[PDB]
Parts: C-alpha cells; sequence; structure tokens
C-alpha cells in the first residue's frame, strides 16, 4: 500500500508535522490518502511527515 513519488520543488516544512525536502528527493506515500497533504517517508532520510500533494509526481 505504498506509491513512490518525486519532489517537483524544494520545500521548507510549514509545520512541524510537516517534512522539509529537496526538488528530486523520493519518498514512499501511503495509498489510502487524500485531501492536499499526503504523509511522506523520505527515502533519502527515512523521515516521515506531511507534504503538499501538488509537489510532487508518481516515479
Amino acid at each position: 500500500g505504498v506509491t513512490i513519488f518525486v519532489a517537483l520543488y524544494d520545500y521548507e516544512a510549514r509545520t512541524t508535522e510537516d517534512l522539509s525536502f529537496k526538488k528530486g528527493e523520493r519518498f514512499q506515500i501511503i495509498n489510502n490518502t487524500e485531501g492536499d497533504w499526503w504523509e511522506a517517508r523520505s527515502i533519502a532520510t527515512g523521515k516521515n511527515g506531511y507534504i503538499p500533494s501538488n509537489y510532487v509526481a508518481p516515479a
């Protein structure tokens, strides 16, 4: 139930429950999910947090 995505843009966390990440970083996204913030785990860092859904594309 996880799908791989890539960051299209750099993003500085806007809450302490957001991830910060770089353009080109990859993530696992939990599948069930909608609204505009998705729970992501960075494959680069291993950290988990929210990301804006429109900052990523399927990879």
